[PDB]
């Protein structure tokens, strides 16, 4: 196995992507902790056995959560940061102090003290380079509309990312984000299907459909291995062309 | 003038940057309103005549200050958001939430704060587009060491000003980023004067030199007037070419 | 007194719709400036500013002759704009044909590094550092793909990536360098660039000010990385495209949907 | 293996990173061509067993030699174009058009020579997405001191990448670039050993030293298998953090 006999924390583990990283990092020989919260950690199966579920709610719980993760694998290698709130609120205009305050306190500073707590126990437990994976969005460099403190939390989670490489690189710990397009996290390809935005996503993706949670994984799993070690402040996308393509409703098959 | 009769906002108005911008707004025409601290106002002299002082505090004492600042003005044409803390404070590992939370509360909420208010007197006033400018940073981008805080708010900023740039360009308003590099804000060409410091910027600027306050002011001109009717969601780079260049210690001249 | 009063210029590309509308206003700031295209391109073209030296062009020997003339002429050069260039789509990749590959490279690019380097050279010849300036034109095409023109793409490429390569060994010299970037502009002069219905819609869709630019709001930018003002400004691009490269999903928006 | 029973043409595969990319995919169950001239394919021996020789030189000599390849192979899986010219030459105001010509012809046109054959016969064997990988640089986007040619060509490839990526998705076919900064491919650490050059590397990059071809080559694996299945028109960067990172000089254990 590419991981095997690594410690791993996932956050965000009962939600699509994370879910899907829960279950390759299993596959791989990881002992694996999920973090997310209570209720939806109560409402998961994992395709694959073995996970250790622990409840956090994304300052105090976090440390708390990090703490006992820790405890019980003995270690910690990998981190993969995938708590997150995904949803657009409206213009602009109308962005109230409550939306803004709650995406830039969750994805932003729940990112933040995740990582940095695991940063500290990554040093303690002796970091071969560990490694924390960030989980940002094609939102952390170009913006989809009504969406403004989410996308603002996914530019500061992409900065964030670079100045803990920068950083941490002589602890011996690796950082780099993973930056996903469209991605269907419903199970039963119903993401996407209101018919302007299934429009939208077959002219603006090259690849002409969302992506599912195994297809992001997978770079999770590339980014913690071993073969990985020069590899660090970068983003890999995985947005099916999105990010690369300017008028993609022109090309041929689609006009 | 480039600017006549145009009513502008300048934030951080008692600092550098937003110190050059009311200057170079007087002399091409506008009527300026300058925010920044009171104690801070108080201290300034601005080398133009006509700034209308108004302090201000980087919630409530922004609304107010912007409903004030809009009152004397009679309108609102043009708004930079300059207030920002500028500042490292040690190593990743080492960040306290105190010092996170006052770089993303103050550089970003605060740049969101200032900006929701600035949109929506802009359109109330019949917003010939207006015009949102925010400055950032090279490390909007790219991270400087011991800095995670500031770098991370300056790509929450960079991302926020995208997100604007598509939900206000329905309503008339324009909103771009300057993102300047190494500045010389002393006034005696002491900034970047310790040894060490002076060599890098030697290495890594390819103009081997901090910029002045008054090389960013221009660009704040530039996205303010008219002509600049077809530009949205960029960034203008101002710093001497220390963003396009690598190995910048190897060139001729240098080495 | 005109913001580039008593500056020489060399503007290439200058019968065609940027390079037109930066002739016209480095005209109106002040500047001497040579209009450099075409000889037949250039005999059918008229500038709404008086004050143009026209020289005819080819985009080797072509460009050095044009090159040391308008530099004769203007008795120095301060700035250059190089916007000749081939704009167009050939189809898909799978087809493309060597010829199509060579004629958008060698004019667009090597074209581009010609012009540049004879620029350049001229530049330091004069006494260049107030900086000398050299503006490139390329695209939203340098960053980001459109489909069917993999020549143009990559050429614009080349453009972006040549314009940081000059910054970076010619500040030592005393020139800046930067590119401009636009994105859809309209030099038809009657509002029918971007008309077909389907390229209308996608306009609409892509770039949140809703419509193509005009070559003068493109023109302006010239004038700005032209002026003595922006004196730390180089390696850098000014991007002119209405929201275009900062957008995803623009056809979901309030308005649009 | 990750690469089982795939055919691939490597090109540049008597290089550093070509021939590492060859062992990878001979590990990894792969058949492979390697392609390169004729007299550095006599010099080379590779770690692993099963290579396909076929001479080449980066017009009818690489359509030649890629037609012997895909006859050889029985079709054409993965194609990583690998070929390229390195080096600098001087400062830009004295870059003859020999020099000029050489890196545009080589890196750039031999690379869309390359890999319009390989899509080619990927379309003409029934192309799960066929892949294309191309290898670019660093200085794609930023660039080195007296190299314009260099440089110039490798932006060329870069926007040469998405222009396929978009192109080629409708025949089932996914292009993405790798971008690696400095590596040492001498073998014996004796790159990057010139002492100036030693001191910007440790300034430059967060690791703080050059890559190895091998940690640049599992990228190749990564890009070519399977779970890749939503990666195109991207980049993925190996370069210990050059590109993130400006005033490295400047951070702790450095200074
Ligand atoms: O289809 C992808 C494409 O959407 C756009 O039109 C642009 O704004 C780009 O940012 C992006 O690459
Ligand atoms: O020139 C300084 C240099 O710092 C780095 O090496 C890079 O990240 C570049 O972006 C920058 O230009």
């Amino acid at each position: 196995g590419r991981l095997a006999g690594k410690a791993a924390i996932v956050t965000g583990a009962a939600g699509g992507i994370g879910r899907a990283t829960v279950e390759a990092y299993l596959r791989e020989g990881a002992s694996v902790v999920a973090m997310d919260l209570a209720p939806r950690l109560a409402a998961t199966r994992y395709e694959e056995p073995g996970a250790i579920p622990i409840a956090c709610d994304l300052r105090a719980a976090i440390d708390a959560a990090m703490a006992d993760a820790v405890a019980r694998l003995g270690g910690l290698d990998i981190l993969v940061a995938g708590g997150a709130l995904k949803g657009g609120t409206g213009n602009f205009l109308d962005l109230s102090d409550a939306d803004w305050d709650r995406y830039v306190d969750v994805n932003m500073t729940g990112t933040f003290l995740t990582c940095r707590a695991g940063a500290r126990a990554m040093v303690a437990a002796g970091a071969r380079s560990a490694r924390i994976i960030t989980i940002g969005s094609v939102n952390s460099f170009m913006a989809e509309p009504e969406a403004a403190a989410y996308v603002a939390a996914k530019g500061g989670v992409a900065m964030l990312t670079r100045a803990m490489a920068v950083d941490l690189a002589r602890h011996g710990i690796l950082v780099n984000m993973i930056a996903p397009g469209p991605v269907d996290v419903t199970g039963n390809n119903t993401g996407y299907s209101e018919p302007r935005l299934a429009e939208q996503v077959l002219d603006e993706v090259a690849l002409g459909r969302p992506g599912l949670p195994e297809e992001v994984a997978t770079a999770a799993v590339f980014l913690a291995e071993d073969g990985s070690s020069f590899i660090t402040g970068s983003t890999i996308t995985i947005d099916g062309g999105l990010s690369a393509m300017i008028f993609g409703g022109m090309r041929e098959g689609r006009r």
